[PDB]
């Protein structure tokens, strides 16, 4: 187990066929977690569970480019509950982002930042306990 926030590195970016594993409990009285998909200063894949937007649960994910946000997608399917253990999966795959939790499909995100190789951090933050971030050659 780590402290949130945690920077896993990602050394030479994301290539197809990687598979990313993110085990944690949210915490009770959760309000919001993210994942961070960094190339440098500008985020590729932002991910962000919302529990309480506008007294609803929301799925954002976005990209942020030269430190300005672009066209958020939502999703409305919410499969994370506070208090309880959650795997999140992020495969890469060539053009896009693949998600599932708790084996679950839950989302796809299409590439906006097209250089996969120079997405080199993986941010994890919020309001979580970090159990475990690892990755694999499917
Ligand atoms: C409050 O900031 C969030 C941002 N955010 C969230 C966090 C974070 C920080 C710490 C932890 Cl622990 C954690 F969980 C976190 F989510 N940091 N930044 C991000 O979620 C963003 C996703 O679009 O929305 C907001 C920023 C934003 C969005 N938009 C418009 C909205 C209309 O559409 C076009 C633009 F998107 N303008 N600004
Ligand atoms: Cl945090």
């Amino acid at each position: 187990p780590l402290i949130v926030p945690y920077n896993l590195p990602l050394p030479g970016g994301v290539v197809p066929r990687m598979l990313i594993t993110i085990l944690g409990t949210v915490k009770p009285n959760a309000n919001r977690i993210a994942l961070d998909f960094q190339r440098g200063n500008d985020v590729a894949f932002h991910f962000n569970p919302r529990f309480n937007e506008n007294n609803r649960r929301v799925i954002v994910c976005n990209t942020k480019l030269d430190n300005n946000w672009g066209r958020e997608e939502r999703q409305s399917v919410f499969p994370f509950e506070s208090g309880k253990p959650f795997k999140i999966q992020v495969l890469v795959e060539p053009d896009h982002f693949k998600v599932a939790v708790n084996d679950a499909h839950l989302l796809q995100y299409n590439h906006r930042v097209k250089k996969l190789n120079e997405i080199s951090k993986l941010g994890i933050s919020g309001d979580i306990d970090l159990t475990s971030a690892s990755y694999t050659m499917i």
